[PDB]
């Protein structure tokens, strides 16, 4: 099975390396980036971080609640596209499927 808690890992560290200060809206703010898999509140948002890609592959994805949540953080379609360009990172690094229709998906009620 393709290894999506390491793709998710992986971009992680690749958004929050072009935009720290996204980090600062996480439980695990001010948190080292290479600590952050030794962090109780990251592990918890990478699971459910996960939990939605394998949903939308899956075909019960909630994008528009999805959405509807990050504009209650304040995040909006900027911080997306910037996302959509880091995930695509994590996949092409991992050889997997890339996820940009998913994040297309959310994108549309943003
Ligand atoms: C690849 C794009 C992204 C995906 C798939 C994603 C996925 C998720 C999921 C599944 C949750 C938990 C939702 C819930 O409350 O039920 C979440 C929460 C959150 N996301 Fe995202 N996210 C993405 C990008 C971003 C970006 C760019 C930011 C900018 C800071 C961000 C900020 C947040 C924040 C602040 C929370 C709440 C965390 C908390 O409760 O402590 N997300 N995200």
């Amino acid at each position: 099975m393709v290894n999506w808690a390491a793709v998710v890992d992986d971009f992680y560290q690749e958004l929050f390396k072009a935009h720290p200060e996204y980090q600062n809206k996480f439980g695990f703010k001010g948190v080292a980036l290479g600590s952050l898999k030794g962090n109780a509140a990251y592990k918890t948002q990478a699971g459910k971080t996960v939990d939605y890609i394998n949903a939308a592959i899956g075909g019960s994805a909630d994008a528009a609640g999805l959405a509807s949540r990050h504009k209650g953080r304040n995040v909006g379609s900027a911080e997306f596209h910037n996302a959509k360009a880091c995930l695509a990172k994590a996949c092409s690094a991992h050889g997997a499927p890339d996820l940009g229709h998913a994040i297309d998906d959310i994108l549309s009620h943003l």
